[PDB]
């Protein structure tokens, strides 16, 4: 997916570094104390609705084909620039009932962004 | 997630069923003749991305004070198809990202 630069004005992906110190969550994560987890910004006008970068799923051209005729279920939804892939990350952490424990979490990193 | 029922108003799935010959696509899909896409609809007032992200933007700090949160799939699925070719030849793939399984907030 597109990642955002200079004059970029559309869905796009950024870093984001997440410290857990911050968050106070440094409390019960080990490691890492932080991550690069980024995050998606930006306008998803109607050209690229559904869409994620230069790949269009299946599912989403299914919606498009009711949103480019104003078909009403699909019409009035907004599109939204969020993740469309993320990737998990070991974590070793304190858990209710089990103390230390390590493991990949999902879904903790942004890969790629696009429009809904 | 959630599945929408007509009574709940926070972020679920909707189930949508399409038929192929209805919008036109049985020319070049020879099989299922239709199936359940389904999509996401309302509010966001449950990953761990989204929960941190979430920390951040109640601490009204600028990055995620402004972004909205949206209602849209976090789990896809995949189906088995067989269509036409450019060549018009018969394929029998299993296309991905084809049913929305599972809606959350951004």
């Amino acid at each position: 997916g597109l990642e955002c630069d200079g004059k970029v004005n559309i869905c796009c992906k950024k870093q984001f570094f997440v410290s857990f110190k911050d968050i106070g969550w440094n409390d019960w994560i080990i490691a890492p104390s932080g991550y690069h987890a980024n995050y998606c910004e930006g306008e998803c006008p109607s050209h690229i609705a559904g869409t994620s970068g230069s790949s269009l799923s299946f599912h989403s051209t299914v919606i498009n084909h009711y949103r480019m005729r104003g078909h009403s279920p699909f019409a009035n939804l907004k599109s939204c620039c969020v993740p469309t892939k993320l990737r998990p990350m070991s974590m070793l952490y304190y858990d209710d009932g089990q103390n230390i424990i390590k493991k990949d979490i999902q879904n903790m990193i942004v890969e790629e962004c696009g429009c809904s």
